[PDB]
């Protein structure tokens, strides 16, 4: 990694570990994005791609950096053209063979590390928040309790599921702004 000023970039990287609904609070999955991110040497701001009670997943992107600027991985490969196009209500159909990586460079969809192939976001298809359904703020992971995840094997980043909270599935980090 070395980007250009001009050539502006964001990329979704994957936790390390998947996690259960019990995340300590946006708080602490935003904190494990921070520490896992500069721990492989990447110089931007890294916050848990997640809808919590006083945030939706949309406003995570700085304004500045929603229309244009495209969402890669950590390869740098190109996983949707902007951020408004994710978040547009297609639920952000996974292009033919894209690939996400966690941090530590692992490939989240197929990787035994996680056994369960789906995203943790706690939000609808347009990126806003849903509090019968993000497992009470990532504070629980009572198997009553239900956050919203996407499979990624039916090909989708923003699927709607909710799903029991004692569930351990991938996180996503986007970085905020380029
Ligand atoms: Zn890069």
């Amino acid at each position: 990694h070395s980007h250009r000023d001009f050539q502006p970039v964001l990329h979704l990287v994957a936790l390390n570990a998947p996690l259960s609904g019990g995340m300590r609070g946006i708080r602490g999955a935003d904190f494990q994005c921070f520490q896992q991110a500069r721990a492989v040497g990447l110089a931007g701001t890294f916050r848990a791609f997640l809808s919590s009670r006083l945030q939706d997943l949309y406003s995570i992107v700085r304004r500045a950096d929603r229309a244009a600027v495209p969402i890669v991985n950590l390869k740098d490969e190109l996983l949707f053209p902007s951020w408004e196009a994710l978040f547009s209500g297609s639920e952000g159909p996974l292009k033919p063979g894209a690939r996400i990586f966690s941090f530590d460079g692992k490939d989240v969809l197929r990787h035994p590390t996680w056994p369960q192939k789906s995203v943790w976001h706690g939000s609808d298809p347009n990126g806003r928040r849903l509090t019968e359904s993000y497992c009470e703020t990532w504070r629980t992971e009572a198997p009553s309790a239900t956050g919203q995840a996407s499979s990624l094997l039916g090909g989708r980043l923003l699927g709607q599921s909710a799903a029991s909270c004692h569930h351990a599935y991938i996180v996503l980090c986007i970085e905020n702004s380029f």
